[PDB]
């Protein structure tokens, strides 16, 4: 669980993406992608150029939490595996379709044994939780569209969870 | 100036590339390079995995100093190459250089926007055999300000800077040399020139 | 900023363009271009002849202010274009061919002083209305949407003289004209008139020019 | 006469051509051409950048003198050329290909002062010998015949400064070399060597440059 | 400014082009053309025969004055022509406004050269033009100095050149055949009427 | 008999043909031809520009005399090419209409000062010493012009032979 | 056979060295005849390592 | 324990503490 903090810092200091790109000589698209926790790799040069410009040590740019989450699906259930440190691996479910520019199916988990999992999710900070929420949805949405298969409308459609 | 400070941590811990490779499912080949500070891009999954396995925080997996050094090489160098047919593996048998002088422009940007500027001049000295071309700066008294800035850095950053500048110097010399030398069939002469490297020795960059 | 004070000198001394063009042996077209500041490169011989004929040292021929403004426009703007079918073919009129709903983009200005320090101001521009200068030509009129936070730019601009401010005002408008026209031409294709010397919509929209009225930038 | 004083300023301030080119974002070739006076047309942006970077007004960037010299070469000279045979092919030594017996031409100099009145001085030049200063490149030497009846021209030239005098000398020699090389190449055809990178006689003679050495036109 | 004085001499003597053409054996057309000061070249042979026949010195034959007038016409004129679709030139084309600048460069006996500038505007219809600024009085003071004959020659030169600039512009801008319109305008002339060049 | 005194004026004032041509904007060849009394027709513009430049009235430019004269008729070496042995009817029409008539009648010898120029000396047989008094009164320039004209015309007639470069001399 | 409450994980290096016309790292958490607490029936796992080297 | 019994690393005796059955 790791995330950038560029989005916030930029909001706090009042600077807009446009100036940041011109001053640090980095393409707008890459800088925009790096601020939403989308890119998978962060070029070292980018970290040094930004840290120098925003006058911040790399302590602020990166936010880390040792707790990790593992998700597993079959080819036929969201098998989350809270994996805290000390190799204290744990296991936690069943979700079923409930109801249906933005088409969104609201699948809903329906199961008094999630009390430990809910406590674990509550501990994560706002940004990491938002990353976790985006990650769980992205994974399921990728898998769900496979069942439906010109314009590939299903690809644009995503899934949703609630609990 | 940013480095990854992986090797240091691993040594004090007492582990080895081999163990970590499996303990955290990271290709042995990649985990090797990322330890020599010589990989352009680092992924996030690596950061979290390594930070957790060694119970550390990102703050100590990175070292950052505001000063940045940029190196622009000369476009018109004064060089004489004397094709020697006798002898050709030796390199000295294939070609020797009477002279080779070019100008290095170094720009040092401090924390404050202030952009101090320094100028350097380099000259061919001799050919040692570890072969390795050796180049030495001419003026180190009119340009001592650069030396003060280089020493203010830590050991790792200085080592990285030295690795970078030496590689860049090797690039200009090897590329310029390959253009005015006739290739001879054997590991051809051109291939031997490419593998060759050059080192700059001075008080300003002692290590 | 630098300019050729040829026009002011010619106006003051009372000479006309033809008399000078014939006497110093420089071609009229080139001389009348150098009267304005459209020309990019000037020849040494022209400077020598014009300085000798008018009894002036090169100090009075050039006026230089150390300040230097830079202009860069937003790469990804917001534009809304509605196709209008009101019989453009019969009469070549801008309003008939199309209408503009909303046009928003960012203009970043980077005032650089004589000192090595560099300031930074931002400007937001919006479309207001199209106007009729001649019954054959029109000029779109935009307006800056933030003047309470950019009083500095007004303070620095007013430090210039009349000619250099005229030169700057021409530069910003000319750059705005090309950028706005390029977006419209890329978005909408061309239509030719029914009765032809025939002029298409692309050429007509390329010839037209924009303007950026604002309390800060005038004259 | 007018010249750009970039070289003297760069020498005085201690800066070097490489540093200036990187700082003002101008290609080194153009800047080193502008260091001399070979360039004919210069850009406004170059003037602004170089004046801003060096903290100088344009009054110091240009030096101007109202005087103006115009040289018109004769259209009918007397050329005496012998096609000496000495195996030029073995070694490209110009003197082997040919020798000059007697080359005489008339140079008409008009000196236009700041006042509308103008004077007129006439000069006669003759061939003498070949300097052979460099084994690869030889320079022809010509001397002004009448110096006693043209003393007035010397008085006027000495009123100019060092740089403008240098510029004047560069012009008379460059034009004299073009007039001579053109005449010589018109008289004799070309011969090429078998063993090269091969250079013909035409190309070698065009490369060869002359020089007019006399007290009036010193330095 | 140089003119031949043959026409004045023949009238005072009492002869006529017809008589001389036979006495000096010179073609009648050539002799009568050389009599109107409008031939570009005079042959050496002609001077000796005529000088001997009239018992006159060459100095009497030629009249010379140092002042030289050079006229340069504008290259960008304000021409506005109203086309009429109903030969009489007044029916083909009618001129609204035709304004251009004439630059005059009087060269005195001394090397010093004075400069005067004149503006010319269309008045009515021989397309008669007139000069806007007559005060530019320095040019007039000099025209008066020229003798009676030389002044007439200068007036003829300006009138012919004016026709050149005008006719060309009009014919090169307006289209017709019924001696067509084009063959009429080129023949049409023009005259600059004002006190400065009064004849 | 009419000639222009440009050459004498240029020699007297010290000016050279090169400078005069540039100042008066007249081609060098035309001015050179005019300065040696060769061209047949001349322009008014040249007369005015030259007179103003030299500050001279046309009186000095032209020299005229009413007396007129009328005439009526193995190797590349010219001498070896051909190989044994005409009368000239001259008049002296005076200004008073007192026309007079003179008769002069063969090849005497050939003299070539140089290989480049061959001259045939057609000395006159002296068939009227009164003609000679008339030629004497003339000035130097007009007499030289008369010599040049008669030599040119008679040489042209003799080059009968058809070689062209060679010129015939009628001397006495 | 005998239920074993212990299983072993062995992994050699992927880059061994020596030839003429051999030191490697075995991963088990602990770390020509090549030399260097957990019934003798099963112990005879030893058999698997034998085939591993050759 | 069902897909859930992954921990076996197979697309038991020491895993569920059961030759036994």
């Amino acid at each position: 669980m790791i995330r950038n903090r560029l989005s916030e810092l930029l909001s706090e200091r009042g600077l807009k993406i446009s100036r940041v790109a011109k001053d640090v000589k980095i393409a707008r698209s890459s800088l925009t992608s790096m601020a939403q926790n989308d890119s998978e790799m962060i070029r070292y040069d980018a970290i040094d150029k930004l840290c120098s410009y925003l006058h911040i040590s790399p302590s602020e740019f990166f936010e880390h939490n040792p707790i990790n989450f593992d998700f597993t699906f079959d080819e036929e259930e969201i098998l989350v595996d809270v994996e805290l440190d000390n190799r204290q691996k744990l296991n936690f479910l069943d979700v079923s379709y409930k109801e249906t520019s933005q088409h969104r199916f609201i699948f809903t988990i329906k199961n008094d044994e999630n009390i430990g999992l809910k406590k674990y999710v509550d501990s994560l900070s706002a940004g990491l939780k938002n990353l976790l929420f985006k990650k769980i949805n992205q994974k399921l949405s990728g898998y769900v569209s496979e069942i439906i298969v010109l314009h590939k409308e299903i690809l644009q459609t995503d899934s949703r969870l609630s609990s």
